């Protein structure tokens, strides 16, 4: 079920200027 995980990274990085290309560190859901 990796669309749970994606999901959740996509509602994240909402904020994320036009023109990203960013590698996000963070305590993350994991499988
Ligand atoms: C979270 O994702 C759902 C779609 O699965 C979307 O409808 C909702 O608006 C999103 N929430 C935020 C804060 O982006």
């Amino acid at each position: 079920h990796w669309n749970l995980i994606e999901n959740f990274l996509l509602n994240y990085s909402i904020r994320l200027p036009p023109n990203s290309d960013v590698v996000l560190g963070d305590y993350f859901p994991t499988v």
